[PDB]
C-alpha cells in the first residue's frame, strides 16, 4: 500500500515534489515535513492539505517509524548530512542534486550505503528519465550508429541573476550534461579543458559567459559542450552524438508551427521549469515503484553523484588553470556494477 | 478523498484505464468491476490486485452505494444502456466513445442529464487533452492567425483488419477529428461531402480506402480531411489550420533524429496506442479532479457526443449518396454552455 | 554559333528573359525586339546594350530572316496571334503563359504546329524545371511510394491588386498547379469542383478568396488545391503527394535558420519572383539547347497549353455553378506522344 | 566580346569548368588547353567540341596573345608555377585551391601581383558564393544576432581512399572552413588546437579520423570544427554561428521529404560534387563578369590564399604537437583593402 514519505526542505522544489506526490502520482503520501522555518513548513502542510506532522529537524522526522522514505530537498550543502542520517536510519532516500558538495562527501555516502548492503539512495538527475534521452540511449544500445566517437552539446539559458557565478556554469548547469553523457555512452571521463570565447554583452562583469568545455572519456570519446547562460533567445538544450556509421540528435520540445509575417517558426521555451516537467514526474514515480517492487531504488546512484562531484571539480579547476585537467576517478565499486 | 470507481466492461481499454487509475494517477481507486464474461472480470481483479467486487451486471454495480463514478468501457453499442442507467443511479460517468451509436441515442442521454441538473457524463474524446491540440486552441483563442478559414487534416493508419468496413472510416476513425475541430474553432458543422480516390492496393476489395471528407461549418470554415487506414508507412495524425493572416500546424510526435545511409530522418509511430498516451492520462485525471473539486465533470459533454453522432451520420449518408448532405443539428441547450 | 532570338513584347518578363539570355545563359543572343511602345523597345536595346533591330511589329520581326526563334512575352491576350504568325514563319517559339485565352485558341496553335510537322512551341510552365518538382517526378517514376492516390497542394500569395478577379484564381494562379500535376502523375483530368470558405478580411469584396478546388483525374487521383492570394504572411507553394505506400512532399525554399526571441525560424519568401528564379533560367536554357541539339523544342507543349485551357475553363464553370463539372478533354494527337 | 580562356590541366575539375563555360555560363569561351596528358587534353577538345588549341605546356598557352585569362586546374603542387607565369604574362588567373603548397609560395604570388598593380588572381574558394553562406553573411552584417561568439561546424565525408593522410584532413578538407569563416566574421585567426577522439573503424590505420580542430580568432571567437572523412552516411557540411542574442545556421541542401516504413526523411548527398554545383557556376561567372566590367577579378584574393596556407600550416603543426599552436600572420598589405 501507500509509501509514506517525509520531506526534508520545503522550498520551491520541495513544494513541487509534494504537489507531485499528493496530486499527480500513484502509491505515495506526504506524512512528514521540516525546516527551517518551523513556519512555512507548516504553511506547506496547510497549502496542500496534508496528513503531515511538522517535525523540527532531520533526526526528528527521521526518527518516525511511520516514515519509509525521504526526499532531501533542502539547501545544497545541507544534503550530505541528511542523506547520511537517512541511510543510518535505513530509510530510502531521494536526493536532489547535489548529493554532496564535495567528492569526499559523496564518497562517505557511497561508503555508508555499501554497508547497508542495498541501494537506498537515488539522485535527482531527471534527464535520464526524459523521453528524448531515453530514445538516444535505446538507439545506442541497439548499435544504430556504431561506436560513439564525439558528442556536441549546448546548455543555454536566456539570462541569470546577479549571484550566478562562473563556477556555477559547471557546478549547477553542466552537471546535468556531465551525469547524462557517461550514462549514455557507458564510458568514464578522463580529462577536461575549458576555453573562454569573448564575453557576451549580456553577461555581468563578474561572470565568464559563454564557455566551452571539452571532455575526453577513457574510451577516447570527445565531448564539446557549450555553456551560455545569457543567450537571451531562450532556454535550450541541444545534444548530438556522432558515431562511426551515423549521427543521432536530441529533438526540440514539442511546439505547433506558425507561418506568419514572412517566417515559418516553432516556439523555444523561455523557462527551464517547462523543459523537463514530465521527467520529474517519471523519476519520482520510478522511485516509488522501485521500492514497492524491488525493496530498493533504481535511478542514478550514489556513485553517479560521486562521478558528477569529481567531474565538476576538475572542470572548476580547468576554469581556473586554463589548462587540461585530469578527472580523478576511483574505479567503480562492485556494488554498483 | 479516493474517488471510488466502478468499471463497466473489462476489455482492452477497460484494463488500460484500470491500470492508469491504479498505478499511474492520483485520487481514485477501482472498487467494482462488471463484464459480460464474469470470469474475465475476475482475472482482471486478480491481475491488477484490486480490492474490488465483481458484479454480474451494471445494474447491481450501479446499486453499490460505495461506487461514486463509473467508466463505461464495454462493447460500443452497449454503451448507451450503461450510461442511461448510471445517470438514473446518479453516478458520474466517463464513457469511452461512442456515447451512443445514434443521434437519438445521444439525445436520450442528453435530456436525462438535463433532468439531473448537473454534468455527470464525460465522453472519452482524448484529443482535446493532447498538448498539441491545446497549443493549437490557445493560439486560435489568442487571435494569432486571425479568423480560421480552412482546416486540412489527415488521419492515417498502417493497416486494418478484415472486419474494418467503409462506414467505420467516419464512425470509428474520423469521429476523433469531428469532435476536436468544432471545439477548436467554436463553430457548428453544416454540411459534408465524401469523395473517393482510386482504391489503394493495401485495402481489401470491400473497403473504400482512402477517402476524402469535405466539411463546412455554419460560419463558412471548410475542412478537408483525408482518411487512409491502409497507408502502410505508419500511424499519422496531421492538422493544419489556415487563418486570415497565418497558419498553425500540429507537431510531429517527439523523436530523435538520425543521419544514416544517405537519409536524415525521424520516427513515425506504428502504433496508435503510443500517439495519445499522455492525453488519456490527462483526461482521466481531469475526470477525477473535476468531480473531487467541483462535484461535476469538465470534459467533452453529452452534447459533444450528440454533435459527433449527428455529423458521422451525415458522413455515412454522404458515403452512400455521393452528394452533399446537411448536418441537421438541434440548437444547443442552455445547460451545455 | 548563337541561336538568334527576337523578342515580342518588351515589358517586365521580356526584359528579364532578355537579361538571362544576354547575361546568364549559354548559346543565344537577342537580335531583334518589338513592342507597342516603340520607345521602351529602343530603350531596352540600350539598357541591355543589344546589337538588335527594333521593329514596329511581329510581322516585320518575323520577316527578319536572321531571327531563328522568338519569345512571346507580350500582353496576355496578344500571345495567340504572335504564336500563330511565328509558326507560319517557321520560327521556334517560347511563349509565356497563356498560350491563348481560350481552348480554341490553343487548339488552333496545335493545328498549325502539326502542319509545320515539328515542335516549334514551348509553353513557359517553369515549375517542371524546378529542382523540387523534378525530384518529386523522379521519386514517382522510381515507384518510391506506389501509385499516387491523392495530392494536397496550396498556392498562396501575400496580397493581390484590386484588378485581380475570382476567375484569375484558377486562370492566372492555379494554372501552374494544373500543368505541373498532370505532368507529375501522367494522368488526364476528368472533373472539377470548387468550394468557397468564408471570404478573408484581406480580400476585396468582389473577390472570392480563398478557394478550394477539387480535381479528379481519369485514373481516380483526387487533387485538393487551396488557393489563397491574400494570405498576408508570404508567397508559399506547397505540394504533398500521397501514394499507396508513402508520401512525398515539396521542400521549403532554402533558408538559414534563426533562434531568437523565443522562436526557431526560417524565411518564407514575400515575392513570387524569388521562388522560381532558377527554373526560369533552366527552362530558357533548355529551349536554346533542345533547338540546337535536335532542331525542335522539348518543354511543355502546345498540347499542354490546351490541357490547361480546358481544365481552367472547367474550373471557371465550377466557380459559377458550385457543382461538379466535367473537363471536356479531346484526345491527344500522336504528334505529341 | 567573349573572354578567351585557357585551361591549364584537363583533369576532373578542369573538365567541369570547361563544361560550365562552354555550355552553361555567359560571356566566355575555351580557346586553349594544356595538360601533362596530351591525348586527354585533345580528347577534351573533341568531347566538348571546343574551338581550342592544345598546347604542350603552360608556357606555350600563356604566350598565346589570343588568351585573355586562365584557369589553373592542374595537380596541386604545380599551381604556384603556373600562377606566377600568368601574372608575369599579366593574364587574369582563376586558381583552384591551393594557391601554392606553402605559405612561401603564396607570398611570392602576393608579391608579383602587387607589382602588377591590380587584382589578377582569384582563388577558387567557392563556399563564399554558396547561397547558404551568403545568407549567413548577410544576417551577420545586419547584426541579426549581435556579435558572433562561437562557431560550431562539421565537414563530413562518407569514405576516403588509401591515399588520404592525416594532414590532408586540414590541408584538403578543413581549408574550405578556414577560408569561409574568417570571411564570415571579419576577424583573424590567432591560435589552433587539435583533439583526436578514438579512431573510427571506417578509417585505415594510417589515418587519424575523425579530428576536432579548435580555432580562436583575435577578437576571441572560438571555432569548434569536426572533421570526419569516413562517416559512411554521406557528405555533410554543417555550420552554426552563436551570437550574443541569437543563433544562425546553414541550411540542409534542398530535398523532398518522404514518409515511408516508419520514417519521415530527407536525402543526404553521398557525393561532394553535388553540394556546391551552383556555387561553382556563380564563382566562375563572377570571374568572367568582374574582368569584363572592372578590368580586374574580385573573389577570394591571393592574400586569402596566403591566410589559408599559414592557418593550415599551424593546424598541421598542432596535429603533430598536440598543443595550442600560434597562427603567425603578417600585416595585410594596403593593396588588399
Ligand atoms: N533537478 C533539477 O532540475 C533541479 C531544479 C532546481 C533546483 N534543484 C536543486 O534543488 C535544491 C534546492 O532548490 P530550491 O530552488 O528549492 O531552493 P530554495 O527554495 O531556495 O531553498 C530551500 C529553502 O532554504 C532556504 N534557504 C537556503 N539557503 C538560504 C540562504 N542562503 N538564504 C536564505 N534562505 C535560504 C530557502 O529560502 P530562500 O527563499 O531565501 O531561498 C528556502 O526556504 C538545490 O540543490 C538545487 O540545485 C534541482
Ligand atoms: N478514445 C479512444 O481513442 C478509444 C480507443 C480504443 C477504444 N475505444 C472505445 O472503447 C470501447 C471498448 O474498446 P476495446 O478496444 O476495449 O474493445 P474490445 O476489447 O474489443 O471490446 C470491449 C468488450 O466488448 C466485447 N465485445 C467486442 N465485440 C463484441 C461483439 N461483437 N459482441 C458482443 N460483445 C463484444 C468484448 O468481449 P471479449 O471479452 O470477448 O473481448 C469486451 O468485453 C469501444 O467502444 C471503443 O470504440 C476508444
Ligand atoms: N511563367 C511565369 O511564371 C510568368 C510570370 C510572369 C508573367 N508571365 C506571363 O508573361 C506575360 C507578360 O507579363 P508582364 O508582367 O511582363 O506584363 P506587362 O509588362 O504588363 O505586359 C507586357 C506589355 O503589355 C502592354 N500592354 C498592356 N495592356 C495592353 C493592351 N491592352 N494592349 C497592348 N499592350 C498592352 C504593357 O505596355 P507598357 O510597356 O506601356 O506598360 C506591357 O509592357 C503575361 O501574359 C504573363 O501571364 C508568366
Ligand atoms: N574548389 C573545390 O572544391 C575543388 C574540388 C576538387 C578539386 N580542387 C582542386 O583542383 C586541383 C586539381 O584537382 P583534380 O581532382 O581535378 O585532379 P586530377 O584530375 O587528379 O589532376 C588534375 C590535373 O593534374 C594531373 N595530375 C593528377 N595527378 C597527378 C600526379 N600525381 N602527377 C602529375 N600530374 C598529375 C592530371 O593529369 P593525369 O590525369 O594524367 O594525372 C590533370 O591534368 C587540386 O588542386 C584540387 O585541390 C578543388
Amino acid at each position: 500500500m501507500s509509501l509514506r514519505i517525509g520531506v526534508i526542505g520545503t522550498g520551491k522544489i520541495g513544494k513541487e515534489h509534494i504537489n507531485r506526490i499528493t496530486n499527480k502520482l500513484s502509491g505515495a503520501e506526504i506524512v512528514a515535513v521540516t525546516s527551517v522555518n518551523q513556519e512555512a513548513a507548516q504553511k506547506v502542510v496547510e497549502q496542500y492539505q496534508l496528513n503531515a506532522t511538522v517535525y523540527p529537524n532531520d533526526d526528528s522526522l527521521l526518527a518516525d517509524e511511520n516514515v519509509d522514505a525521504v526526499l532531501v530537498t533542502s539547501w545544497g550543502p545541507a544534503h550530505e548530512s541528511s542523506v547520511l542520517k537517512a541511510i543510518k536510519a535505513q530509510k530510502y532516500v531521494f536526493c536532489e542534486k547535489p548529493l554532496a558538495t564535495t567528492a569526499e562527501g559523496c564518497m562517505r555516502i557511497v561508503e555508508e550505503e555499501i554497508k547497508v548492503g542495498k541501494r537506498l539512495v537515488q539522485v535527482g538527475f531527471m534527464r535520464r528519465y526524459d523521453s528524448g534521452y531515453v530514445q538516444l540511449k535505446e538507439a545506442l544500445d541497439n548499435h544504430v550508429i556504431g561506436e560513439p566517437l564525439m558528442i556536441h552539446c549546448a546548455h543555454r539559458n536566456p539570462t541569470v541573476g546577479d549571484n550566478y557565478t562562473t563556477d556555477m556554469a559547471v557546478v549547477d548547469t553542466l552537471v546535468h550534461e556531465i551525469d547524462v553523457l557517461h550514462w549514455l555512452v557507458n564510458d568514464d571521463y578522463e580529462s577536461v579543458q575549458v576555453i573562454y570565447p569573448k564575453k557576451s554583452k549580456n553577461a555581468l562583469p563578474h561572470l565568464k559567459d559563454p564557455q566551452i568545455v571539452v571532455i575526453e572519456t577513457k574510451g577516447g570519446i570527445v565531448i564539446n559542450a557549450e555553456i551560455y547562460v545569457n543567450c537571451k533567445y531562450g532556454y535550450d538544450i541541444q545534444c548530438e552524438i556522432v558515431g562511426e556509421d551515423g549521427i543521432i540528435k536530441l529533438p526540440e520540445p514539442s511546439s505547433i508551427s506558425l507561418r506568419k509575417e514572412g517566417r515559418f517558426s516553432t516556439d523555444i521555451l523561455m523557462d527551464w521549469q517547462r523543459r523537463f516537467v514530465a521527467a520529474y514526474d517519471v523519476e519520482i514515480q520510478d522511485f516509488i515503484d522501485s521500492i514497492q517492487k524491488k525493496g530498493e531504488v533504481s535511478g542514478p546512484t550514489a556513485w553517479d553523484g560521486y562521478i558528477a562531484a569529481v567531474t565538476t571539480d576538475a572542470c572548476v579547476k580547468a576554469q581556473e588553470s586554463g589548462q587540461k585537467e585530469k578527472v580523478e576517478l576511483k574505479e567503480k565499486p562492485e556494488f554498483y556494477q
